[PDB]
């Protein structure tokens, strides 16, 4: 009877789910795979990240965060197996941040693609790559790897990878190159194509709700002791009939410079 | 010389405990069973809930924060072995929210006791149990599990349980229905009966700040652009000669919809 | 040259008992903290650890020539791999002692009946959904698969599925999630499989010599040195041209570790002074 | 009919210990990621794994037809059941060679003498306070006892109680703790207890099969085959009817494993060649 | 090209280093050994605390936040070994309280050195120990235990120990005494002697901001409905042409006792 | 009196194998949960457990009697001690058969040759300066150390230095790192060391116990008893006065655990029924 919403078990993802969802006024004691909210008719599901575009697919679920690297897999993966491949995407969220990228040995050399025309890639997201190679009329084969996929190389396992990367660390870690970001990923709230009688009102309101917090987050009020310094966003009296962000020593120190006084900012707890 | 109070070693209640007493202005590094305070002339033991109530009760501590639950059972064990059983309750927190409660096998039937008159029930809290069966006149044989109570049907260990539940997530995990509500417990703040020379003023400072900081935990300052908004609680310019709670979004579109603008709510640090 | 590489599970009993088996198999490497690659400086060998998921692809790929995995993940990922028209071919070797587990369909314990008839609408969850899809196409029984990597016992519970298709060795597992075993679909050992391609010369010489002391490996395992103060052959019948001379009491050495019910057995026939001592290795 | 239920603690030593033995009678189990209850596939049996403390009372309560539990944990929750006019009664099998430790009376390391006299005002800290109580009250001091259930040993520090009975197997944990050993008030191994109801047949049939291959066991791990390349029966009394043929050389079986001391005992009597060799199982 | 900032792999300054770091304005995903800031030009390297003064001593890295003690401890040990020993402090952080300090067996009997003239020290620190000993010109043994240096004197493996505390709750723990507090640490940040081009442009940014950060986390923003009251240093109106701490129920009830209504406390989140 | 103290690892291989072999030296004992010093009730003996890197010093200072240690870091500290002018003496007993480990140089994979030459201005990182310093002294290289106390192979890659001095046992790690091996400068097994101090005398008689037992444990684990149906003293030469009596088949004990390789080549020879069977323990 109730809204059923798919999260990530482990990872950074359930954690932001978690408590954005906290934010948006549904009560639930920290997950131990199906949480019943106090608060509202709602109930979590903690499942592998992997799971969760299917359910939600197969309609098994209303509601399900996931990275877009994620639903593209299997969306794929789905259609090749010609499976049930439908759903409605609501939101994307700003969290969730990483590239699927074809990275080589560094001192190895290339400049583009038909340098991969033999080599061996290894990838946890075979579809994924298979989709922009085969776009790319370059020919290759795929090394399955679900863990350790930088170490390929090293191992001589295979001749590239392509590696989810947020930032070079992982790569310059395992002595590595990003040569194409082949997939732009961030975290989007989807719903189920047929598994839905006035929940839809329920949907609206946690929508609403995203947003709101969002901008709580984000913003700040601001005190402080000529209209450039007024364009400059800072917001004591403001025009009757609060930064966006704000957060920066530089234009704190730009203010100081336009001649700033008494530079005051307190945390907003929740607004509209 | 100083005063002692006894907290849990590990669990949600050590940090709970642990938390409030900071916001009580007791200065203490993080615990590595007695602690000095640096603050104020308090020294914290850690041990296991069970010890609690019976030092108190011994005397051998001052002050302990403790579940009811425990408080109970260990009160009516001393009884029965005929031993010291006496204590001076001061306050009960907002925090320990559980209750024991008798759960059946779902699909299995019953309508009150009389259909636990034959049952084995396990339990880690066997004098509760017994107090709530003698009362009801019911006869049962009690099977003692220190821990995985709810696995026992499933073992076929016991006919039923008296397990400690906060929500159902538990019982419907472990596949049993709660039937009966025998015991209803909140953490509570108590005294040793003969373990104390104007450490009583001590003990009166902390108990005022305890509230204090309740308030300030509970309360946040509210800003916001006729008289039944101003009777919703919210304070900007409140009558010279703040809101208790206010935290929900319902509440904050309530006020959208009685025409409320810039809606800001900031945390109060401390108040009185 | 080329090094002969050996894919293992990364964590789990596997990888224990294919390092163990390995060692016994006198191949020196240590695993001295967790890595990727690892090199036996006894032999010209490099295991690989690895999700037990990726090593049928990985042979299937060739690029590795040896792997040990249960054929429950062997089928599924050949049969997956045939529907996206991807290279499945392999060569089997060996199918290990160890590895004992049935994928069977379970249902909620006060659900009852069919027990493989019918089920034409219900929902199976299952992380092995082409090995689910086999059995159930070869019954004529129309499916809805529920994908789950994990917690697949917990999908009735939450209402995810009707049913599920889970790995069990025991049945607690379902036992301790209030659910019936109906069907065992598939039944799973680990075995040792091997590259499709060609093969080398001196490497496919290792590989002879790796199978040969395996199983040297198992029968000493299997075989003890037995000793008894017992002229009666049936006797000798309860422990299968075992030789050696001496009422009259002998040294024979039995192909399989006796039981002690075969033991008291003796103990019933008169026999006294049963001594068992283990035979470290050995070679028929 | 009803399997036969076997208690053991679900973490520490006697888990290990009471799992191994059990693994050695042929009782064929895996662990294989925690769980309460366990099924054998080899024979008819469940072990319960469980806190140590639960184990009495299960026995005593009927829960449980078999359980393995130190002498200490037994007679304390007896006591307490007696205190509480509970059930009590229980039948021991066998008192097993591990689980050797002693709740003895410690105080710190400068307090001295009396060392069981007197003790008529100050408070003992014990988890043990049944069994502090039985030694106090046979030896007449009148006592206060401090209920802690871990951490004993810090408690004069705190200034909690003015003396403890600790559990200690070496004494570290005490010297550790700045105390020193004044009493051994109580000395623990594990036993192996059985239910006191109607014990039914072929679950007590399966009962005396578990006891006899404990014992074989038990003998196995004691028992050595023994060879030296040595006609003097003193150094054959130095090996207790033990046969063997053959200066002279023989292959006797000695009923307990012998010690370096012993062995060097044989070498300062001109023993050569003295070959120890292990016994994997064995049936007088 | 950058600047390199040398900060403890584990430990509390580790977080505190990267918090205080963090409100900087150093944008940085949290660490694994070599981080780069996608914010500014900068590059953590998470080490052993002992690594840290030789490598700005090396110049190998420009900059580095460590305990004086550690700081100490190489020095000398590197001038015994006639090793370059160079380097520039900057800043001594309000964070790294501890002192090295000469404790004994308690019940155990002394009154200041040369009852230490024959005895073994145990010593994670022996060249600081040394040092104060030579000055003192009593004589001694060290046994060098990198771990578990309080259980010395209980093994016999020592007669005493200097064991680096915060408070006596570890001596106390371990049945000792503290006799002499032969060293007083503090973590300071120091730049490495020779090696550095307007990066000292960056250096000046982050010492300045490092202040206005200390400055938000110690003050609070107050409200509350004669000048004695006004000298308490409460800042509702203060004088145009907000308390540095003014955290403790005491002042809170000491500004009660003056008559003081509605005292509210904020958090400033960032100020000049 | 005064009891034997021992030295050994807290945390490590050589902790486990140093434990291990002690209990095979009959020495009673049991870690029970980690603590400093722990007292054998079979011996007059204190195992004491600490950081590897304090072992030698503690030994050098006579604050304990006995360690076990890896040369590697038994040569540093006697070397920093030696330049900090502080009592470097110890005495040597045994060196064991593990702890297999090399202090090696190795540079970025692409950077190539000379290999010992030059390297007169590049940074090398170590966590053992003065072996490096030896080592490039005797070479009359000049040498920048970077001291680094962990993750060494790092510190190319992070522009730290220039070249490292690791210790490897595989060298996989520096694989694992994308750097090559150029020199092995130092060769590390651990070895037993003994005080400088007076050996008082009933410790030095408990010390030579140790040691014969030590030895004795070391032929059990190296000795195995063979069977084989096999008049070929060349085959005998294959296994070496082995004696024994029977085409002809005997019982020879073998100095060393004969290889699977020797196992096939009496296979050649036309050798069967090969029985290899553990020596628990024995006395030459």
């Amino acid at each position: 009877q109730r809204l059923r919403i798919a999260i990530q078990k482990k990872g950074r993802l359930s954690q932001e789910c978690q408590e954005l969802l906290k934010k948006c006024g549904v009560k639930f004691n920290i997950m131990r795979l199906v949480v019943h909210s106090l608060n509202m008719p709602i109930d979590l599901l903690l499942v592998r990240d992997d799971d969760i575009p299917g359910l939600i697919m197969d309609g098994v679920v209303d509601l399900g965060f996931v990275g877009e690297n994620v639903l593209e897999e299997t969306r794929l993966d789905r259609l090749a197996l010609n499976q049930r491949n439908e759903f409605t995407t609501l939101r994307r969220m700003d969290f969730g941040g990483c590239r699927l990228s074809i990275a080589i040995e560094k001192d190895a050399e290339y400049r583009g693609p038909q340098d991969l025309n033999g080599k061996r890639i290894a990838t946890t997201y075979p579809q994924l790559l298979k989709a922009y190679m085969d776009r790319q009329g370059v020919d290759f084969s795929t090394c399955m790897l679900t863990g350790s996929v930088e170490v390929a190389p090293r191992a001589g396992l295979a001749d590239a990878i392509a590696d989810l990367v947020s930032t070079g660390a992982t790569l310059e870690a395992n002595g590595l190159k990003e040569v194409e970001v082949i997939f732009e990923s961030k975290a989007t709230l989807i719903q189920r194509p047929g598994a839905f009688a006035d929940k839809a009102a329920l949907i609206d309101k946690l929508l609403t709700r995203m947003h709101g917090v969002q901008q709580a987050k984000e913003s700040k009020y601001i005190m402080l002791h000529l209209a450039q310094i007024k364009t400059l966003l800072p917001g004591a009296e403001d025009p009757v009939l609060v930064s966006s962000e704000n957060l920066f020593w530089e234009t704190m120190e730009q203010l100081k410079a336009l001649g700033a006084s008494s530079i005051l900012v307190l945390p907003i707890e929740k607004m509209m």
